[PDB]
């Protein structure tokens, strides 16, 4: 498969339009919104969505710069979400670096959040696609409503798997699936070729997730002490023995234990718990790559089986 | 003491009653969520008291405009939403449980209000509609971040307090009018008294909220400079204009209460404050005149008197 | 901003959201009527502020009581539309054309409301319900009317003014209370005990409410002898006493407002005040000690801390 | 058949306890509930309904005694409901006498006017019966819906024969129907006999308002027009009048002026025939009651159910 240099190098042209984009779109008459839109654009994200995003438009050979507009409407989506979170969490770090809230205050980044989220819809208007407004309208609401899923998880070890997978899905697969659909819907595309792309982008999201969920416990308990139940720490609670069960659920509870966590990592290795996340990893990533047999053959159609690769490559 | 206060305001409620309850009943089943705890937070935050403006306005002005769907309905909803969540992210306090939760539970409920009115918006199936709210909605979010620049800011302008009124408060009403014309296809000409009757009333509640925020409130407390005494700093004395920006630069308004009221009082703050909320009542009532008469244009006209009415 | 208020709070309300949404969309159902004004008029009405507190009240204490039907959600809306129909009574003016209009229909949306509410009654088919329920009304009308008396009478006593409030306030909480303990078949010793619960939590709120009053002043000038006016006056100086006594004579006080709320803090008249509702809101925490501990009986507990919150 | 004072004789037994019923089950806690319910119980009602109720049970056979409790159950709400009308209409005047409301102000009135509404409930309860209670439930609603159905017609001209004849039903027929329906409940009858005293109180106190709005206008003469209230005969006259008769009857009724010369209105009234009109439509309604009388069994207490009927129509007849 192709590795990720060849697939930024493929991917450059299209990514260097889309963060002039993302940058100069960012523009407002209020400073406040230029400062801190300004350094939440350029505090280094991975730019993950709109690469999916410029890659997808390509492997379906689309003939505009529409794609370029698509890819900076959907970062600015997801910015606008971090923004949030990270007050909601009351993130102090992001990226190596001071979270906007940390810099301008819970308030200011809650306002530049529906900033660009608004933001986002006007440049979705400029595609003159009602549709393209339905996916997307449809997406964030799903995204606010795992947002408040995630919250009512929060110290609950009584979380299911289903409860937990539910989270990944709208908080995260969600935006990916919407991405890659609207590369079909722009390049108008059969109901099928656009369910395929749908498809690639959930199925790859959820393997980003889980894999982000894995690597977490290998700073190390991040999730744990934000009150954040996922699989590891689940399964390892539901198949170890008494005690093993008791301090997991104890750690949930409070958030404490994150400075040694050798107990419950012990406890993870025994019951498989890593193991079996890195085997739905592994399933969802495959099932990207499954889901891409219709699309046309091409360089940039190997980009985006590379990029499931990689997803699960410090798994595999 | 409710069917006391307004003659004019007793018909026009109860002109609005059948509109206002399909509204009332449209917004419980649009607020309803597949998530158990945006049900529970949810449910409070729609249906208590301060909703009832802006929908008002929104189905007296497409019933003034002969609407023959209930596209205003949706329309109604959709502002209310918007009004709601971007309330409650207005809440959110910078660096207790109750504070924390409070955030969490005010941005996420506004995210699933703010998103929710996006997908009503849609329903109306017009470009046009997308277009007119996707602008209205970013230039509220501007003059939001507008107003927190301006906390503390003595040097605030006049024209940048009125910015603020217009961007974060009129702009909505403004909207809400306008697609109303919108919604029924009327001319540009009609489209713009509505747009502008809309501003112009929007800005005389702002104000009015402000004038009675004195005549106790927090925009002292808060060191917020509002139109009453930033006008008392510029036309107070030299200490006078002294312990104002004091207060707003450091918040401690409320040592010096007494001598900043007076100054309000002599200088005649509140006074010319009043006289530029009338401006703005009077400047909604004529801007309907294209309008063809009915009983909606009279209870259009009623809220343009009923915006000023504890000040005129 | 709702969301701010108390960690308490924030959980009561979620809990009690599946029972409070039923009892507004049967409130809704049960206003309705084939007349067009009183529709015009009670949807208003129905669905202002200040409308949640004793359908609240009413669930919680049902399911405290592991109530099996759905009879509770009726209990709830009897319970507001009595509180509502009294409201609107209480609302008349003694003789303008707006007050003229505002009496008529306080009379009668009001008594169209204490009508329904009777219907409403019969449908829950115990005899207990009625039994229970006329002689509230009747003690609660005669509360008012104990009120009324006491209007500009200075001499007034402590014990008088808290006989208005059992009456008046806190007999409708008892009798939400014991009817959750009737509809549910408990024993004499529960029915009591939420009985209990429900007469002192609604002691608690009116008195909270009558400080509340004077830490805004509605009452001053009404001239009601409230006890933080009252206890002023009795441990005053002579001539705050004389202001205190003629103020209530004459519903004057807004001319002597000052020296007035001055003398209450001196005194420690409103301390004096807080005391008391504190001991209500105990006395009735201490009322639910034979009730099984649940997540509802918790939440009454909360209840009780949330009515003297602000006095606390 | 049976003249007022053989009725009134033939009563009497009944109603010495309904009126120390009615003055006793005052009895409050208050002293102002005490004063104001002693002013208008004492004020000099005629206590039709009562003896309406008292004829009625009698004359269904009724072996207790719970028929002097109805009867005073119904007299406080039809009291309830005047204390309230009174309020609203700001009226002064009741039975030659200064009303409650002028006497000790309106909110007094309306709060008094609550507790003998709830006092008559808790006085349901005793006759230990949810029917009645479902009715007298019901029934009270009606007049309160009622009450502002009148109040949507108040000055307004254009209100239909309907309308009126709705309110009329509604706010006063209703009381009356209810009151003998119950005395059929009370002592046990079948559901045909129940319809039958049902019909019989609604089209006697069809008749009885029928005339009042008729008197009011022949020989304090015009009070209805004053309180901006539409009757049949002043609708009638607007109607069938011409062109010049019709303004000024649509413009006294919009204004509420005219009370103190009313020539050319009645004027109007005599060439339309519409006090005419009216007193047949009053007949008519006396004569649904008779008839509707037809299947109770004969005495001298059904007899004077169909003597009050021919005394409702009296003076118009």
């Amino acid at each position: 498969s192709m590795d990720l240099d060849h697939i930024l190098s493929l991917a450059e042209p299209d990514m260097l339009a889309v963060n002039q984009l993302i940058q100069k779109q960012v523009n407002s008459d209020v400073s406040l919104i230029n400062q801190l839109g300004f350094y939440i654009v350029n505090s280094g994200g991975k730019r993950l969505r709109p690469l999916l995003t410029v890659l997808a438009a390509r492997a379906l050979n689309i003939q505009t710069e529409q794609h370029h507009t698509l890819a900076a409407i959907i970062e600015f989506i997801h910015t606008a979400t971090l923004l949030h979170d990270d007050v909601v969490d009351e993130s102090t770090m992001r990226r190596g670096r001071e979270t906007a809230n940390e810099v301008f205050g819970n308030q200011a980044s809650v306002l530049v959040g529906d900033f660009l989220y608004t933001r986002s819809f006007q440049m979705m208007v400029t595609l003159d696609s009602m549709r393209v407004m339905q996916i997307l309208s449809d997406a964030t609401n799903v995204i606010a409503e795992g947002e408040v899923l995630q919250l009512m998880n929060c110290n609950d070890p009584d979380t299911t798997e289903e409860s937990y997978m539910e989270v990944i899905y709208s908080k995260t697969a969600r935006l990916f699936e919407a991405a890659t659909l609207l590369a079909g819907v722009l390049t108008k595309q059969s109901e099928a070729i656009e369910n395929a792309m749908q498809d690639y982008g959930k199925y790859l999201g959820t393997a980003f997730q889980l894999v982000d969920d894995i690597m977490d416990y290998a700073n190390m308990g991040d999730d744990l002490a934000e009150g954040k139940p996922t699989l590891p720490l689940l399964y390892a609670m539901w198949h170890g023995n008494e005690q093993q069960t008791a301090i997991i659920r104890e750690a949930i509870e409070t958030g404490n234990g994150m400075d040694n966590l050798t107990p419950i990592l012990e406890t993870m290795e025994q019951t498989g718990a890593l193991t079996y996340t890195k085997q739905q990893a592994l399933k969802a990533s495959q099932q990207a790559i499954d889901a891409l047999s219709p699309i046309e053959e091409s360089v940039y159609k190997e980009a985006l089986i590379g990029l499931a690769h990689i997803s699960v490559e410090r798994v595999a």
